[PDB]
C-alpha cells in the first residue's frame, strides 16, 4: 500500500469519482516526525485551475494526521466537483502541493494523471516500438516534410529506470493530452518516439507531458529545439502551455546565405579578443544595435569578438550564465538568422567570432532538470542521469542544477552541443564558463576545488578534442583558475584565462602594492594564456582612479587616461593573446556594482570622443600586434622589470624577435617625473616617428610611457 509522497485510492484517480490523496513523509523529509495536520493546495491542468489563495486552511484542504508520517484527505463528491470544473471540460491532471498551516514549509509542484472516461480521455498502455532512425543524433526534431515532424525524447535516469508514459501536447491538438498523442518506447535506444503527419501552416509548437508512478507527471519543451517561446517574455506563450518554455518548429523557413570564402582568424595564435554584452554594447541591446559598431572594432583593430553567453537564458535582462536551452540562441538578442547575419558582418569585416558557453550548470527552466525532478528538495532527483541533486563543489553553487560531467549522456551532449555552434553559426572558437566546475568531488573551498582532479583533465581534453575534430582551427579558451591542470592542458593546446586586474588596477590608481604586473606573460607557454585587465567578472580600473586613485587620479581624467595608456603600454606590447572587455579603450569608468553586479549599464557612446586620446593608444597599440606581428612571435625573448620594486624609477620591457627586431617601453606610473637614460641603440617613437639616440637622459612626467622601436 503507502509509498513515499503521494498515493491515490482510487489508484488510477476518475475525474467524475471521489479520491483519497494520502502523503506520507519520508525519512530525512522535511515533514518527518511533524506532530500537526497538513493542507492541500491543488488545482487542475497545467495551470492549476481551481488552486486556492497560498495558506487557505478551509477543513476541505486538511489533510487529517492518521497515523505517524501519514496525512489523508479526500476530494468528495467528485475531484470534478471538488475544483468546480465543467463537466465537459477534460480533467485529466491535478497538481498538488502539501504544506504546514502557516504556508512556511511546503513539497513542490507534483501532478498525477487523471482518467476522464466521460470526456473520452482513457487510460491505455503505453506502446514499446523500435525507434525507426539508427545514425547518430537520434534526440530531438527531424522536419521528415513541410507537414510531418519526428520527435525523440531520451528517457532511461541512473537506476536503469523510465517513465510510464509520453504525450506531445502542443498547438495541433489544442494543448490537450490525448491517447493518439502517446509517444512510443524503445528500450534498446532507451528513446520514447512519434512521428506527427498533417501538421498544417508554419510553426508547430509542443512541450512534452512526462510521468511516473514514482515521479509523477511535469510538462517540459525538447532539449534540441532551436526556437522556444518562454512564459514571461513572448506574448504569444500559449494559454494552454504550461510555464516555462515551447517549443517551436518552422517545417520550410527561410534559409541564410552566407557571404562567400573560408574565413580565418587573422593573429590566430595571438589575437586581441573584444568581450562583449550585447543587452549593455548598445541602447537597442541586441544584435541590430551590435550590427552598426563592426565599423568601429574594425578599425580598433581586434582579431576577436567574444560574446557573452546568447544561448537562451531565464528571461530577457541577464548577462546570460543562466542557460535553461542549450540549441536555442535568446531571442530577446534576435532570431536564428540575426545571429548569422551579425556573425557573417564580423567574418566579412575581418573579426572572428567565439561564444561564450556555461555547461557547469543549467536552470531549473532545462528539460534536463524537469525530467527528473525531486519535489520534495525541489531540485534535480537522485536518479537524474545527467545533472547532481546537489552542486559536489560547494564553495561555488550558481544554480540548483549542475551537470555531472562523468555521465556519458552529458558529454554526448556537450560534444554534439558544440558542433551544433560550429557547423549552424560558423562561429570561431569558444570560451568555457568555469571548467574548474566540471568535478563530481566533494569539496567545500578554493583548495580542494583546485586541486588536480583527473577526471576534469580528461574531459576538459574530451571536449577540446571534439572541437578540433568538427573545426581543426577552432580556438578553444577556458576560464579555469587550477593552475597545475593549466600546465597539463596548456600542452593540449588549450587557452586559459589570466586575470591581471588585480595588479592593473594598481597601477592604474597610482599605488605599488600588489601592482606586479610579471603573471601577463607565462615563459613556459606565452601564446596559451589570454592576458585581461578587464573582464565583465571585474571592477574598472578607471572607476577605481575616481575612488580611491593616488591625488589627482581621482578627479583628473587627463592624468586617469595617460596612465590607462601606460598600463595598456605595458599589455598589448606583451606576447601571447590578449582580452579587453568593452569599453576598456574608453576609459568606461561606472562601477560594476552600479545597478547591481549584474545589473544594466549606462550606454556611454560619447566616451569614444571625450576618451579619444586611449581609443588612438589602443588602436595603435593592437594595429602594431599585426604591421610588426614577427615582433610578437612566441620566439621573441621578453624581459620586464614590473615587480613591486620596479616603481620610483618606472618600469621596463623590452621584446627582441629573432629577427634583431626590437620594442622598449618604459612607464613612470608615479605621481612625479622621473629621469631615465634610453638603453643603447638607434631607437625611433613608433606612435608619433623620428629618431632618438640610445644612452640619452630624458624627463618622464608623471603618468606618462615612452614606446621605441629600433626600425621605422
Ligand atoms: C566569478 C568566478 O568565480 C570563480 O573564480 C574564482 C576562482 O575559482 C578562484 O580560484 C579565485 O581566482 C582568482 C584568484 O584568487 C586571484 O588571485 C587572481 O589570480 O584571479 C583568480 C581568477 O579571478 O577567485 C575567483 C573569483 O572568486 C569561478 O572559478 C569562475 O568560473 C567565475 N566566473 C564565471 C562563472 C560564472 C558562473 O556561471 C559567472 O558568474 C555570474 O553569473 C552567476 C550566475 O548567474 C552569478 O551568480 C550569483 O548570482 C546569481 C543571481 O544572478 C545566483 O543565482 C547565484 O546563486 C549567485 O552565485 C554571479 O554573480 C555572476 O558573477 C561569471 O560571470 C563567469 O565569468
Ligand atoms: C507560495 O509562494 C509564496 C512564496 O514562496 C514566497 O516567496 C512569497 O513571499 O509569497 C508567496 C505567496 O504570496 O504561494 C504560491 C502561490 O500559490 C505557490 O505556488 C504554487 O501554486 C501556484 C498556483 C502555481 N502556479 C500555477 C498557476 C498559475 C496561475 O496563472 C501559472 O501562472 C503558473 O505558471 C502555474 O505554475 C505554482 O507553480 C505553485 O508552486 C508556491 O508554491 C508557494 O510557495
Ligand atoms: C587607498 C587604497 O585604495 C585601494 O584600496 C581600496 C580597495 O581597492 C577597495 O576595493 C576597497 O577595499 C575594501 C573591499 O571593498 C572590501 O571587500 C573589504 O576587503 O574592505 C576593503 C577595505 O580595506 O577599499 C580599499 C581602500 O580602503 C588600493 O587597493 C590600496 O592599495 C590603497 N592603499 C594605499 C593607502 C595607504 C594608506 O594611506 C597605504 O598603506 C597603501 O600601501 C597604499 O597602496
Ligand atoms: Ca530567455
Ligand atoms: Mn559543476
Amino acid at each position: 500500500v503507502l509509498h513515499d509522497g503521494f498515493n491515490f485510492d482510487p489508484a488510477i484517480p476518475k475525474a467524475d469519482e471521489p479520491l483519497t490523496i494520502t502523503f506520507k513523509a519520508p525519512e530525512g523529509s522535511n515533514f518527518y516526525g511533524y506532530a500537526d495536520d497538513l493542507y492541500l493546495h491543488s488545482g487542475t491542468g497545467a495551470n492549476w485551475t481551481g488552486a486556492p489563495t497560498w495558506g487557505d486552511n478551509q477543513n476541505k484542504y486538511r489533510l487529517k494526521k492518521t497515523k505517524d508520517n501519514v496525512w489523508s484527505i479526500t476530494l468528495s463528491s467528485s475531484i470534478r466537483h471538488f475544483y468546480s470544473v465543467a463537466p465537459s471540460t477534460p480533467l485529466q491532471t491535478i497538481n498538488l502541493i502539501v504544506r504546514d498551516a502557516e504556508g512556511s514549509q511546503q513539497t513542490y509542484d507534483y501532478a498525477t494523471l487523471v482518467e476522464d472516461s466521460q470526456n473520452g480521455f482513457i487510460w491505455e498502455e503505453p506502446q514499446k516500438a523500435p525507434l525507426p532512425i539508427s545514425g547518430e543524433e537520434k534526440e530531438g526534431i527531424h522536419i521528415h516534410s513541410a507537414t510531418s515532424i519526428m520527435l525523440v525524447l531520451y528517457d532511461k535516469d541512473s537506476q536503469g529506470g523510465h517513465k510510464d508514459c509520453v504525450f506531445v501536447t502542443g498547438n495541433f491538438n489544442n494543448w490537450k493530452l490525448d491517447s493518439r498523442y502517446m509517444m512510443k518506447y524503445d528500450e534498446t535506444n532507451h528513446c520514447w518516439w512519434i512521428t506527427l503527419e498533417e501538421l498544417t501552416a508554419g510553426e508547430t509548437q509542443f512541450q512534452y507531458f512526462v510521468y511516473s508512478a514514482s515521479d509523477g507527471g511535469t510538462y517540459l519543451c525538447d532539449p534540441y529545439c532551436e526556437q522556444a517561446l518562454e512564459k514571461g517574455v513572448d506574448t504569444n506563450f500559449p494559454t494552454g502551455a504550461q510555464a516555462p518554455y515551447v517549443s517551436v518548429v518552422s517545417t520550410n523557413p527561410q534559409p541564410y546565405q552566407w557571404s562567400a570564402g573560408e574565413f580565418e582568424m587573422k593573429n590566430k595564435e595571438n589575437p586581441v579578443i573584444y568581450e562583449l554584452l550585447l543587452r549593455d554594447f548598445t541602447s537597442s541591446g541586441n544584435l541590430a544595435g551590435a550590427m552598426e559598431k563592426l565599423p568601429y572594432l574594425k578599425e580598433l583593430g581586434i582579431d576577436a569578438i567574444e560574446l557573452m553567453p546568447v544561448q537562451e537564458f531565464a528571461g530577457n535582462d541577464s548577462w546570460g550564465y543562466n542557460t535553461g536551452l542549450y540549441f536555442a540562441l535568446d531571442a530577446s538578442y534576435g532570431t536564428q538568422n540575426e545571429y548569422k547575419a551579425f556573425i557573417d558582418a564580423c567574418h566579412q569585416n575581418g573579426i572572428a567570432v567565439i561564444f561564450d558557453v556555461v555547461y557547469n550548470h543549467t536552470n531549473n527552466d532545462n528539460p534536463f532538470a524537469r525530467m527528473y525532478w525531486d519535489t520534495f528538495n525541489n531540485r534535480p532527483s537522485t536518479k537524474n542521469p545527467w545533472l547532481n541533486a546537489v552542486t559536489p563543489h560547494q564553495k561555488y553553487v550558481f544554480s540548483p542544477d549542475d551537470f555531472n560531467h562523468t555521465s556519458e549522456q552529458t558529454k554526448a551532449f556537450v560534444k554534439r552541443n558544440l558542433k551544433y555552434l560550429l557547423d549552424t553559426y560558423h562561429i570561431d572558437g569558444f570560451r568555457f564558463d568555469f571548467t574548474k566546475g566540471f568535478t563530481q568531488k566533494q569539496t567545500t573551498g578554493d583548495d580542494d576545488l583546485a586541486a588536480t582532479d583527473p577526471a576534469r583533465v580528461s574531459v576538459l581534453k574530451e571536449y577540446y578534442e571534439a572541437v578540433k575534430a568538427v573545426k581543426e582551427d577552432a580556438m578553444v579558451t577556458m576560464e579555469h583558475f587550477c593552475a597545475n591542470e593549466e600546465t597539463t592542458l596548456a600542452t593540449e593546446g588549450i587557452h586559459f584565462w589570466r586575470n591581471m586586474n588585480h595588479s592593473y588596477c594598481q597601477s592604474a590608481m597610482g599605488w605599488k602594492d600588489n601592482s606586479d604586473f610579471s603573471g601577463l606573460y607565462d615563459t613556459t607557454r606565452p601564446n596559451q594564456f589570454v592576458g585581461y585587465m578587464e573582464s565583465h567578472d571585474e571592477e574598472r580600473c578607471a572607476y577605481k582612479q575616481i575612488e580611491y586613485g593616488n591625488g589627482a587620479l581621482k578627479t583628473n581624467l587627463s592624468e586617469r587616461l595617460k596612465q590607462l595608456s601606460s598600463n595598456a603600454a605595458f599589455f598589448f606590447t606583451v606576447p601571447g593573446p590578449k582580452m579587453l572587455w568593452q569599453f576598456g579603450e574608453m576609459g568606461y569608468d561606472i562601477s560594476i556594482d552600479e545597478n547591481g553586479r549584474t545589473g544594466k549599464k549606462p550606454v556611454l557612446w560619447e566616451y569614444q570622443t571625450e576618451r579619444k586620446s586611449l581609443v588612438d593608444i589602443y588602436t595603435k597599440l593592437i594595429t602594431l600586434r599585426t604591421t610588426h606581428s614577427d615582433l610578437f612571435n612566441a620566439s621573441s625573448q621578453f624581459t620586464w622589470k614590473v615587480s613591486y620594486n620596479d616603481w620610483d624609477n618606472g618600469r621596463t620591457l623590452t621584446l627582441k624577435a629573432v629577427n634583431g627586431k626590437q620594442l622598449h617601453v618604459y612607464a613612470n606610473f608615479t605621481n612625479a617625473s622621473i629621469d631615465y637614460t634610453i638603453p643603447e641603440g638607434t631607437w625611433y617613437l613608433y606612435l608619433e616617428g623620428n629618431p632618438v639616440e640610445g644612452e640619452k637622459k630624458i624627463s618622464v612626467p608623471a603618468h606618462e610611457f615612452r614606446l621605441y622601436t629600433n626600425f621605422a
